[PDB]
């Protein structure tokens, strides 16, 4: 009963959540690592 891929499109949006998290978790663990490290040294 679906025929048109715009349910497909809106299935492919709602397939995965919309998050800006992983890139700010990744960037936090990049930085405040290095800047203990510094800090320290």
């Amino acid at each position: 009963t679906p025929r048109h891929p715009l349910f497909e499109a809106i299935d492919q949006l709602l397939a995965e959540p919309l998050s800006i998290r992983d890139l700010v978790i990744t960037r936090a663990l990049a930085e405040i690592r290095e800047t203990v490290a510094r800090e320290k040294r």
